[PDB]
This record gives C-alpha cells, structure tokens and sequence, in this order.
C-alpha cells in the first residue's frame, strides 16, 4: 500500500530512491524491474544487466536516469536479495515524468 511517488521532467535527471534499503555487503542481488522489462539488475556474481547507457546503478543500489522519457514514466519495482539468495526488500515506486 505504501509504494511512493516522484515528480520529474522529460530529458532531465532523476534518481529512484528505494525506501528503507541499504546496498551493503548483506545485499547480493538488486533487480530493477518495470512492468514486463528490465532496467538494471546487479548480481554479486558480476555480469549485471544495464538496459542501456541511459541508466547507472548508484553505489547505494539506486537507479540513476540520464534523460527522462515516456518509457521512464510509470511504477518501478525493486527486489533486493541477500547473499543466501533470499528475498530482502520488495519495493514499488511511482515515477511521474512531466512532459
Ligand atoms: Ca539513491
């Protein structure tokens, strides 16, 4: 029920902040999924998945957008997993991009 909302502008930056989360050693897999597509998935076993240069996984397991766009407007979902491969934190935020 407590997802979250954010306001941004197309063509401008924006960082998707995960509520109550800390990308520390305890965190092994941080996936940034949106709808039926991937945006940025970081796995302790290196070899992550960056949708494109338009994104950058911050040091705190955050999402750094280069230039907002239509496809960027919507609800984002983060699934944080531990080193043991278990579910840690599952969040959902609302990223509204003003055109
Ligand atoms: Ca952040």
């Amino acid at each position: 029920r407590d997802s979250g909302t954010v306001w941004g502008a197309l063509g401008h930056g924006i960082d998707l902040d995960i509520p109550n989360f800390q990308m520390t050693d305890d965190i092994d897999e941080v996936r940034w999924e949106r709808g039926s597509t991937l945006v940025a998935e970081f796995k302790r076993k290196m070899k992550p998945f960056l949708k494109s240069g338009a994104f950058e996984i911050l040091a705190n397991g955050d999402l750094k957008i280069k230039n907002l766009t239509r496809d960027d407007s919507g609800t984002y979902n983060v699934t944080v997993y531990s080193t043991n491969g278990t579910r840690i934190l599952n969040k959902a935020l609302d990223l509204r991009i003003l055109e």
